[PDB]
């Protein structure tokens, strides 16, 4: 009498399977849910119950669309429509890799990773360390990660954060990069005092050396310029405090201070990264409306879903949202070149040279956070988050990379230190390899 539904597959942008039902016998009849890429991205697409309905992930949350309609005799049966990702499993594949073996190699408790098409802000690659496998039962994998970190678990950027005071400050012609500052050592702000995180006098730094070798001061003194008002507005623009919509269960808004609740210290706080959490999707996706010439799009993981006949319906792609100029976009990506630029006498050498790859205009942004003591309510000295965002690249904008390192005893890579950058080194050096893209003078971060 019942006409069953065959379940749907979710598939890549490019139609390569990650998700599949196949019939088999047992109550005799039987659906195996098959997942060839074993934990390929099993962060995003979840896997299933014992019913054959979704479990957790996409598997559930579209579980609607995938599962279909029962028939009867008549009413017919409704087959599950197939849902096609942004993602592309081959980036996908090196992506998750990496990010295991960052973690490996860094000593860090986790690690996770997005990749952003630049210019339609499509997740490409969405991935974090020591992820499940749903072919296997999930009772006995309590000690793997069968979430979506990347999304649902904020933190706060730290350093990386500086790009809405750069943005700001240009779009509102506050400064230029060329611009000589003088920045001392420490200041007095908002009752507390904000030191730079090596001992200095006044150093004659560029706007684009402020950011390049992350001065906090020279940050905190160029957003006394911006103004709370519009610094907070331009934090809104940029779409933090907000979900993006991506389309995936369980997504994290961040949180962001609303103005009118300031304390006298928040505005010594905010533009350095620290009093603000977000995902590190929303960390990727502020890098994105910088790399799409000033016009953030909220990302997207649905690309479409075809029905059973084998027509095909694209998701509908949201508005774009006009955060700085296309002047000030590029303005800010041709500033955060300093970050990765090498110089042997030290002077004009950004802190993470080692995220260049020769031949390209790299630009990107390092970050050190303090996470809160759970016990005393207030800062460890010595536990972080490591952040790195950047683009690939700067005069050609195409992917947009986000990376953040759970407290690391080395760099990524397992040298002494604890950066992220080397994973973007990584990352950005083989999208360029991959597509075959082909390859000005120095950047000046310190005057005299
Ligand atoms: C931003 O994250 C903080 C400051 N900016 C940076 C930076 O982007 O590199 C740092 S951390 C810098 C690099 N490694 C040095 C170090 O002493 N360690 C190995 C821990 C210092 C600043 C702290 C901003 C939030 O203060
Ligand atoms: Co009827
Ligand atoms: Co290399």
């Amino acid at each position: 009498d019942v006409q069953p539904a065959a379940r749907g597959s979710i598939v890549d942008r490019n139609n390569d399977r990650l998700a599949f039902t196949i019939e088999a016998r047992a109550a005799e009849r039987q659906d195996l849910r098959q997942y060839p890429g074993g934990s390929l991205a099993a962060n995003v697409v979840g896997g299933i119950d014992w019913d054959g309905h979704g479990l957790l992930g996409l598997e559930d949350s579209l579980d609607a669309v995938l599962a279909g309609t029962d028939g009867s005799v008549r009413h017919k049966a409704v087959h599950g429509s197939t849902v096609v990702l942004t993602l592309d499993n081959d980036i996908q594949f090196y992506v998750q890799q990496q990010v295991q073996q960052a973690k490996n190699l860094s000593g860090a408790h986790n690690v996770s990773a997005v990749v952003l098409d630049a210019k339609t802000g499509e997740v490409l690659a969405m991935a974090n360390d020591n992820t499940f496998d749903p072919s296997q039962d999930i009772g006995r994998q309590g000690d793997k990660q069968l979430g979506n970190p990347a999304v649902s678990s904020p933190f706060e950027p730290g350093s990386v954060n500086k790009i809405v005071a750069a943005s700001a400050v240009i779009e509102h012609g506050l400064s230029s990069p060329d611009e000589v500052l003088q920045v001392p050592g420490s200041i007095q702000m908002g009752g507390v005092t904000v030191h730079d995180a090596w001992e200095h006098g006044v150093m004659p730094y560029t706007t684009t050396g402020v950011f390049g070798k992350s001065s906090n001061v020279g940050t905190l003194m160029l957003s006394q310029r911006v103004g709370p008002e519009r610094y907070y507005d331009m934090l809104r623009k940029f779409g933090l405090g907000q979900r993006t919509g991506v389309g995936l269960p369980g997504e994290s808004a961040g949180l962001v201070p609303p103005i009118d609740q300031w304390s006298g210290s928040t505005f010594a706080n905010l533009p350095i990264g620290q009093g603000l959490s977000m995902t590190l999707l929303q960390m990727t996706g502020m890098y994105q409306a910088i790399a799409n010439d000033g016009v953030r799009v909220p990302p997207r993981i649905i690309k479409a879903t075809v029905a059973p006949d084998g027509s095909r319906t694209e998701e509908p792609r949201p508005d774009d949202i006009r955060v700085v100029s296309a002047q000030t976009a590029q303005t800010v990506r041709q500033m955060l070149r300093a970050v990765v630029q090498r110089d042997p006498m030290g002077y004009q050498q950004g802190t993470g040279p080692t995220a260049g790859v020769p031949g390209y205009q790299m630009a990107g942004k390092t970050g050190t956070a303090q996470q809160i003591n759970p016990g005393c309510g207030c800062y460890f000295d010595d536990v972080y988050w490591i952040t790195f965002a950047g683009i690939a690249t700067a005069d050609n904008p195409r992917y947009v990379i986000g990376i953040m390192l759970d407290n690391p005893a080395r760099n990524s890579d397992g040298a002494p230190g604890h950066s992220a950058a080397p994973l973007f080194h990584n990352i950005a050096g083989w999208l360029m390899q991959r597509e075959n893209v082909p390859l000005g003078p120095p950047l000046v971060l310190q005057a005299t």
